[PDB]
């Protein structure tokens, strides 16, 4: 019977025509405070960061300002009230952090690009699924044949179970086809996987993730199935089609990390067999006798959704590679996972194997709203749509007017932390989270209750059964249902998680662990 | 200006001395040049704001999910949010409150990016409702489901960019594509039938859209409609209220009116849907739907002209009558049928917050009504709400900014705030034509009646860098790179006052470019 505290009241902050004297504003400001204040204080079951603090003192001072990033992050414009300077910054601090050639430079087409999202990673999920539908169906690059093959245009989207609803959104979105419609249009009968249910050779909606205990992938892991999805690549290649592949770095419920190096590691020789890493491709025409014209371009597209992870990932890899510099050695391997992934092959030397990264400012660093990155190369960049007025190419972004405020924000955020100080932060949350899981293991000990506790080795996130109402929206734990024998309504169970983020200590869990053994849907 | 040094964040930090000198450093740049900047359609000033609301600073807000929906994320402003869509509904005569059984009722929510997210969003909403995607309340023609897209050529760049995104078709796509030879118009400069790339804005004295208003021709579009119409397109029309360059209002009434009587023709204001077929033995389920989708860009105009509407309907009331009359745009605009009964026209709006009302970063609101909204990707999924918002985690912190601005201002205020910018623009527009005789030479002063901007000569590349004035060029005859002329414009913003105007203008007069004449 514990109380969440009182929620906001409409009638408190509906607006007259006549306007709010001071009096009423400041009593539903006040409001607003009280409650975001508790709430951000109790707040674990989500991967956000709640503690920024210097941050609003040293930054509140440019509230005044409608500052306004439109345009390409490295070109001059008209707008001069921009921080496009702070805002190169931290896209070259984590250029370098990713093991991308730095700096920007539109001449050399292996630099990075990238640029400050306006939104969080679902703005960075759109825009890597967009440049990637253009860039493998033969759309026109910025500046410096597929003959028969009727497949050669019409990319297929692969990735897990476990990937964010926003890409499901994002395909719908920008008409990418994911490999289950393309599957179920054109190759109904030959699904090369069979189901672990049924024995059907049924297309499944999304790459099967690891199995767990049970068989299946409810309990698995959250990682993605590297062979099934070698499978389903492999059949789609030999077909002529060019492939796209979502990889997560920290998955929204179980933050399981897709092992990237070895999905590229298994993918690149099915590449190679069926003439995806360089390949003639037709852009258009211009008509006289001979139609097309024609540059070169690989077929497949690899992003990572880094949202959370790229945030940290690279930290606790700098420890897993000087143990002893760092003292501490990471329990779990974290994939190689960022631009600096290259593989020899048979002929073609070494390929750089990751096309696109997505990451959330919001999660892992913390910000007072959604903003994030979305790094690439600048080979391949889109050409945007023509037009009678010149001056470079400044709009090759997802927004127009951009958010230059969310620079600040981070800047602020990487200028305070050294890369010992990063990895601390990492190391912290993935002892608290192992600490969790002891803990609501002793306490199914100790009270004779179930928990189903539950931990991907490396995730900074723990699962156990979901508490009563009031304790979930105390602690704003997510939900999540799963049914633990597909297309069966009878198999549900009700998962929580808690996210250990920075501003998660030993104190908060402590006290949510002892509001949890007295909670009566715990009991039972 | 800024040094690229002075920001580099190196593997160990930077200490607090260094810290302290990059942030004053960006604070006097920003300041010096927020104080100066007439050229673009963003408020400038909001210190109030800073005050009330820096104390949010703190919290990692975010609207996840629907608006009208609880969620898990409990560190939410969707209460504030909501005051603020309820705020604009009834500015702009929507029928609240939203209401998921009531297909007439609004539906919103306010985007974390600018208006580029609200214009994207009304072209996915439109393009799927259009096309026979599955609604969430529904309880032989072989272009039935391939909608065509017309907006006028003072169209702003973000709905190119949206085209391409979402894979609409344009009109001049589709008449390249299927009816190359049968464009409705003839070319102003050539004589050929050749179909323009977007609807022929309304001529200037030169007898093209240079010089032009920046108003959609709607002549032009009732023509370029027809024509698609006829063929059994459905049909999305966007119109600018506050076009970017030109700040001109498409004429939304006279378009409504000029069309109407067209989708009527034509079966497009009810028509049969094939949204999917049945689990037994291939026969559809369908529903019945419009088939045409009115979207008003409104990134600038729908801060402000729902307040000048307000003047013109009580000028003795309000103590103004505004020069320039700003065609009636909204969900309240209603017209008879050839049954009479009523048809409400407009689909969809989106304004920017950062635009008239000012916010510290992009911001504002997408509204349409219950009966369009969409079906989401069916799956089991984790909380937010059955949702359908472009942005996944959303800004929570722009409800604040919103809510603090509107709960400042009365209806009254509001009034005078426009018919300041209005009266400044004016005024403006005087002292350049006074600016050409005193001096002896040519500015090319335009403004187009009713808009809050002003085009001009573009001055030295030192002044446009000061007052931060955006620049286009236009070609006065369509191809002919010899015709290039280079414009700026002034909006007249509500931080846009006279004494700023004057220090503007006292710098034109001595301003080398200007001065060195043509
Ligand atoms: C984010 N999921 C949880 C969002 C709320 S807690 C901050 C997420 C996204 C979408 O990112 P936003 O647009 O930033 O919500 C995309 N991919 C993954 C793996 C995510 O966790
Ligand atoms: C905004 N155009 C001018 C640049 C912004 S100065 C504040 C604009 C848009 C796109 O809106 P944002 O995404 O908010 O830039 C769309 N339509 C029109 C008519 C606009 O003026």
């Amino acid at each position: 019977a514990v109380d969440p505290g009182p929620e906001l009241d409409g009638g408190d902050f509906a607006l007259p025509e006549g306007g709010l004297d001071d009096d009423r504003r400041l009593r539903a400001l006040d409001a607003v405070d009280e409650y975001l204040t508790r709430k951000r204080k109790h707040l674990v079951g989500y991967q956000a960061t709640q503690d920024m603090q210097g941050t609003a003192l040293d930054l509140a001072r440019f509230m005044p300002n409608n500052i306004n990033n439109l345009g390409d992050p490295f070109q001059s414009g008209g707008y001069k009230p921009n921080t496009k300077v702070v805002e190169r910054a931290v896209l070259d601090y984590y250029a370098k952090l990713w093991h991308a050639e730095r700096p920007h430079d539109p001449a050399d087409p292996e630099s990075y690009w990238g640029y400050m999202l306006s939104m969080g990673s679902t703005e960075g999920n759109m825009y890597a699924l967009w440049n990637a539908r253009d860039y493998l169906s033969g759309k026109a690059l910025i500046q410096p044949p597929d003959r028969r093959n009727p497949n050669a245009h019409h990319p297929v989207a692969f990735y897990s179970e476990d990937t964010h609803y926003s890409f499901a959104k994002a395909v719908a979105v920008l008409g990418v086809e994911t490999f289950h419609a393309v599957g179920l249009e054109k190759y109904a009968d030959e699904c090369p996987l069979v189901d672990p249910v049924t024995g059907l050779r049924t297309w499944p909606t999304e790459v099967p993730s690891r199995p767990g205990p049970s068989g299946l992938s409810w309990d698995g892991p959250g990682e993605i199935d590297v062979d099934a999805l070698a499978v389903l690549v492999e059949f789609f290649a030999a077909k002529g089609h060019p492939v796209f592949v979502n990889l997560n770095l920290g998955s929204t419920f179980k933050g399981a990390h897709d092992d990237v190096r070895a999905v590229c590691e298994r993918l690149l020789p099915i590449f190679e067999r069926h003439g995806l890493v360089q390949r003639e491709v037709v852009y258009g025409s211009c008509p006289q006798t001979g139609r097309p014209l024609v540059d070169v371009r690989r077929g497949f597209w690899i992003h990572v959704d880094g949202a959370l992870g790229a945030g940290y990932a690279p930290f606790l890899r700098l420890a897993a590679e000087d143990p002893e510099g760092y003292g501490w050695t990471p329990e779990a391997e974290l994939p190689e996972f960022d631009f600096g992934l290259r593989l020899p092959t048979a002929g073609h030397g070494e390929v750089d194997m990751v096309s696109s990264i997505a990451m959330s400012g919001h999660k892992w660093a913390g910000a007072p709203w959604p903003c994030g990155i979305y790094m690439t190369k600048v080979k391949y960049q889109i050409s945007p749509p023509s037009q009678p007025d010149y001056i470079g190419a400044p709009d090759t972004t997802f927004a127009g007017s951009r958010n230059g405020f969310s620079p600040l924000i981070l800047w602020d955020h990487l200028s305070r932390y050294s890369y010992r100080d990063q990895v601390e932060r990492i190391r912290e949350a993935q002892e608290l989270a192992a600490y969790l899981e002891r803990r609501l293991t002793a306490m199914e000990r100790e009270l004779g209750v179930e928990l189903w506790p539950a931990r991907t080795p490396g995730a900074v996130t723990v699962r156990f059964r979901k508490p009563s109402a009031e304790l979930v929206a105390k602690w704003s734990l997510s939900s999540q249902d799963v049914l633990m024998v597909p297309g069966d309504e009878t198999t549900r169970r009700s998962y929580v998680h808690v996210f250990v983020m920075p501003s998660v200590d030993r104190a908060k869990l402590d006290a949510l662990l002892a509001e949890l053994a007295e909670d009566p849907v715990i009991l039972g």
